[PDB]
């Protein structure tokens, strides 16, 4: 019944919003006349943004998800939302609210959106999210990035728990199965490398949140990390572990333990010469962000 | 035979780019194996944009218009881009300038438009006109400015002429006419009223292309007009023949004709009180663009 596993994720990457909050939410409340709506919970949301017993729903004849309103029950606007803004690296932000910031006043609103929109024609639903639901707001490249980190921030404990860790640690194991997850590359090879983990590791103490999310974080800048190595005259240049956590460091400002670094190398060196090449490592997770 | 004066103006206002530049374009050149290009003259253009003996065509076997390089002649990207300058106000172009206008430089470049474009997704045909062949130009709101104008008045001689002037003069009916067909109404009213000019103006020494010039300008800035009597607290005012020059005067920066006024309150003073209501005129001219 991998057939479905597989299934699943064709959902996840070729699939209408819709057809995929649908599929992933569990909460359906009715209060006639009126229609259904369709909720996700937290947890909800993050298996819908991550491979690998009751959809209830309640109904009436007649954190930052805490944020949403809806008691930490996520709707499909908030869906929008939140997938909006999981997917919308830094730089591309930055950018669009400079061309949005119409009189580069530092902030953005209601009005200026309102012109720059129709401009377009000569992304409506996020209105209320950006400028509240009286939409006399105003949005900042700074509120937008500390909400987008807690956003990954807390989506990343979710996803952590979704493994059921010990005293705060999960396995290599199951570490490794984060990253290929998160990578979006489906191969027999790593696949096989991801299940040896285990053996690799027979002790493995394990990998506490914070260094899994250290890791994530450096996942999250792996473009600069590229940019970082041609300014040094190395473009394309294989990592060592050692390499890997200088740039992790310069261009994330993290620390990476020895451990993560031992896991990812055991992991992604697929021709065993202890490096990670390019088309290994950085290749892919620059492609995970398109 | 009226039925197709009717009809051409509807493709005028309802059809496709292409089926218009196609309708009143003249030459067809073909170079086989090459395709055929179809082009217009200025002619051509002038008529295409307002209404009221062969097309003609070669072929191989085997003034602002010459700036277009193809000698005088319009291809159908000339006419796009053309068309496009002519019918983006001021105002509009200032602000879409300024969105552009990404490090603010008071320039706008290929790599600007490049990246603007992008998160619009996230109009390339005119690329060459704005930032040449080369790409590398940089376009200004005063360059542009510059060129609208000239545009504007090339067009403006052009349908002058297409009225045979004598000794630089039309007839008030002539000029009427101008006027009816540049409002884009379609009303049996006015029409009489059109036509009763000849009569009302027995004498007529006629209108000066400046004097025309001078009025169509001020339609080009009819928009201020109303925001100028709304501004004096006089919103919606009925304009008498000298408020009309005095405003024409403020928000244009043109001296009206007496005449002028004479043969436009002549054809728009519809229930003969001998001023113009907002309904009247400025209405509908603010209505010529949209
Ligand atoms: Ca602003
Ligand atoms: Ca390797
Ligand atoms: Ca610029
Ligand atoms: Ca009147
Ligand atoms: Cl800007």
């Amino acid at each position: 019944d991998r057939k479905v596993m597989e299934y699943e994720n064709r959902i996840r990457a070729y699939s209408t919003p819709d057809k995929i909050f649908r599929y992933f939410a569990t909460l359906k409340v009715i209060s006639e006349p009126g229609e259904a709506e369709v909720f996700m919970t937290p947890e909800d949301f993050v298996r819908s943004i991550t491979p690998n017993h009751l959809g209830l729903d309640q109904y009436i004849i007649k954190s930052i998800f805490y944020t949403l309103g809806e008691c930490g029950l996520i709707s499909f606007s908030d869906y929008i939302f939140l997938t909006t803004v999981l997917s919308t690296p830094q730089r591309n932000f930055e950018i669009a609210f400079k061309m949005f910031d119409l009189n580069g006043d530092g902030e953005v609103d209601m009005e200026e959106f309102e012109q720059v929109q129709s401009i377009i024609r000569s992304c409506s639903a996020l209105t209320t999210y950006f400028f509240g639901a009286d939409l006399k707001g105003k949005l900042t490249i700074k509120n937008f990035l500390e909400f987008q980190r807690k956003l990954q921030h807390d989506v990343l404990k979710l996803e952590f728990e979704r493994h059921d860790p010990v005293d705060g640690r999960i396995t290599e194991r199951q570490f490794g199965g984060m990253l290929l997850a998160y990578s979006g590359v489906q191969s027999k090879k790593l696949t096989a490398m991801q299940r040896q983990l285990k053996k690799h590791f027979k002790e493995g103490k394990g990998l506490t949140f914070q260094e899994v999310e250290n890791f994530f974080t450096f996942l999250k800048n792996i473009n600069d990390v590229d940019t970082a190595l041609s300014f040094y005259h190395m473009a394309g240049a294989s990592l060592d572990k050692v390499t890997m956590q200088q740039v992790a460091r310069t261009v994330a400002k993290v620390e990476l333990s020895d451990h993560v670094c031992d896991v990812v190398f055991a992991l992604f060196d697929c021709d065993g010469n202890g490096e990670l090449s390019n088309k290994e490592f950085v290749s892919i997770m620059k492609q995970r962000l398109m």
